[PDB]
């Protein structure tokens, strides 16, 4: 049986949303910049993907950018907001436990001469609030907060990080990496109050090449990448139709069966930990504040790697650092740490497999 | 019938390409960085589509590298290169033809202080070789120039362009604007000597969202992307691993039958140019020195807009600051259309296209 686990990773496109982007590699295949007929037609589509990805999101069509992934969208953001508070402001602030797209950026931006301070978390993963109330100046021109952890899957209060840093600091901006939301806990910008947000298709059952940027209207930005005008003028470059119209379908589909996909892969997670810690395994991942489908657990006597290895030899996929390490978590749970990540279209009878095979690995071990 | 004549601004995927990118959406879609077994098998396929466009531009596989768009490749390659020269050279040259991800970095540089100096063209659109050798300087670090125009078709003498400047100065890095070369003209990068060159899938029947960028070894480049690591750590995200797979083989496609589909353009549009002349058409493109697709075409006293809107009701589709560099008359311009070929044109087309336009120069 082959039993994929590692959905946080990437997807496995929905087969609606596959049967809806053939369409535009085969038919409607026009660049939606020409104003032929063919043209005006795959615009037409494109738009109607950006108005279905806004109301989902609860935004106008006019604050939702197409780009090649979230990391893209998280590089434009960070770095052109930057740009445009050079030699005014020079503070930016983030947590030690976001992606590497952010990290790796802030990393640069350091090089540059920007000033970026860390807030703390948590054991449990949870940015310290007390701590970001202290750390935002008034050299503070953008805070960079996610949704929920990737690794561990722990979510973060976005509302009170936007509240805090608002009453401590009113232009200061926020861009929250929104990524592991979509499908798995429910998500809005409406009333969120943020300027930006990155999100990547290929999380929630789209395909890879697809990042959508929310940017609220009026805030700072300026082109990552420079063209032919296509988004606004602010993303250029020929716009990947398919990709777009796809993404949107999965976005629309994934919120759609939020509530039951969620309450589904909740119960499969909670037959996951208990049959694992009985068979010896340490939880990471907080249930309580954490992404339904997600369970970071660990083997202290054995390599995450030698374990994912083997799992992998059954025909099952887990993933295999500096988050566990801002958590606070001993270098030997660390070191035998795995993430499983469910979607959907996970089972019961995958996760008695999984089981019962891990028990096996355990025991030849 | 419907006849697609603006393969220039982009093309249909090639059944042969669509048919392999299903297998990485529905089956063999593990992230290729992932350590497992799926992730094994989708890097291995993406590491086959790297090998088999090295092989296909006559390059060492480490050298390529895949991005979203050809838009993408050069801003990388001209923001990046820039970058790693600030207070040391400050001088890059450019034709005034170059497509606007070219033409639009470069207007961002000057702001940034860099010195952008423009070689003009002649009147058929060739780089003037005279005035090149005459700009390059010891301040000049990179020169950007194309392969092909993709509104008229000019096809650049690339080879003496990249003599002329390493002679003017060894140092001066090269970056070939190759998009509208692959399954239209013959093009390797072997023995070319430049350091840069970028491509767009979707101009050979390969899939959008997918650019691919070539970095001669050694050469000065920076992450425009940063964050895991990807792509050498040059150029992070997750890879469109069904994109660069379906781009690879479209590639090699386009390249292995370019002898037969080049003639077979080529004779389609001879006669698009005779047929259009014996209606009143003045030719913009050079037919001596342009891809074989490719035809730009002006009627006197006849808006390209409108032929173009009514073309487009006809179910036929063709497209409408290359001419202002040019030198051509204001008259003539607001009149062009680009007319644009693919192997799939057929002369049943062709035939339709000169009886349904001669019917809408009359209404007109
Ligand atoms: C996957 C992920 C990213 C990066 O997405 P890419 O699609 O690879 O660009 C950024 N942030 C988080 C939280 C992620 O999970
Ligand atoms: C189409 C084109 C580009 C841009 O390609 P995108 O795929 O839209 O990034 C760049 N240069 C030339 C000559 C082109 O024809």
């Amino acid at each position: 049986m082959r039993v994929y686990f590692d959905n946080n990773a990437t997807t496995r496109v929905d087969d609606r949303v596959l049967e809806e982007m053939i369409v535009f590699y085969r038919e409607k295949y026009g660049n939606p910049n020409s104003a032929h007929g063919m043209g005006i037609e795959a615009n037409l589509h494109m738009e109607k993907a950006r108005e279905k990805v806004a109301k989902v999101l609860g935004v106008s069509p006019s604050e939702i950018f197409f780009t090649s992934c979230a990391t893209e969208s998280i590089n434009w953001i960070l770095k052109t907001v930057a740009e445009t508070f050079e030699k005014r402001k020079r503070t930016i602030i983030t947590t030690p436990i976001e992606h590497k797209a952010v990290l790796e950026t802030m990393k640069y931006l350091s090089m540059k001469g920007f000033k970026v301070k860390y807030v703390p978390v948590d054991s449990r993963g949870v940015v310290k609030l007390e701590e970001l109330e202290k750390l935002v100046d008034e050299d503070t021109f953008l805070v960079s907060i996610m949704a929920a952890n990737n690794e561990v899957g722990t979510i973060q209060p976005v509302e009170d990080v936007t509240r805090i840093v608002k009453k401590k600091n009113k232009e200061t901006l926020v861009h929250v990496d929104a990524v592991q939301t979509i499908g798995k806990i429910p998500f809005s910008l409406e009333k969120l109050e943020v300027d930006y947000a990155s999100f990547s298709a290929h999380k929630f059952h789209g395909p890879k090449g697809v990042g959508i940027t929310y940017i609220r209207k009026g805030v700072p930005i300026r082109p990552l990448i420079h063209g032919g005008g296509q988004e606004r003028g602010l993303r250029s470059g020929t716009q990947n139709v398919p990709g777009i119209v796809g993404a949107a379908r999965a976005m629309e589909i994934a919120v759609e069966e939020l509530s039951e996909a969620a309450k589904h892969m909740e119960k499969l997670r909670s037959k996951l930990v208990s049959g694992l810690m009985n068979l010896g395994a340490h939880i990471i991942t907080p249930l309580e504040i954490s992404l339904p489908n997600t369970l970071s657990v660990s083997f202290p006597n054995i390599r995450g790697s030698t374990l994912q290895n083997l799992l992998s030899g059954y025909g099952i996929y887990v993933s295999t650092r500096h988050v566990l390490d801002a958590m606070g978590v001993d270098r030997r749970i660390a070191q035998g740490a795995i993430r499983i990540s469910l979607c959907k279209y996970n089972t019961e009878e995958e996760v008695d497999y999984f089981l019962k095979k891990i028990e096996e690995i355990l025991s030849f071990l």
